[PDB]
DNA sequence: CTGG
């Protein structure tokens, strides 16, 4: 969809889908154990 | 915009 990927750069998709291998923490917030929204991303608030 |  000419998105580049969070954690892997190349385009035609998302993180997840890249064959590369995936981050361990939070792609938006870094942080572990958890996805990317559940995690202090974007001042919840 | 897209999400594990
Ligand atoms: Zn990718
Ligand atoms: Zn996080």
């Amino acid at each position: 969809k000419n998105v580049k990927c969070f954690n892997c750069g190349k385009e035609g998709h998302t993180a997840r889908n890249c064959r590369a291998p995936r981050k361990k923490g939070c792609w938006k917030c870094g942080k572990e154990g958890h996805q990317m929204k559940d995690c202090t991303e974007r001042q919840a608030n």
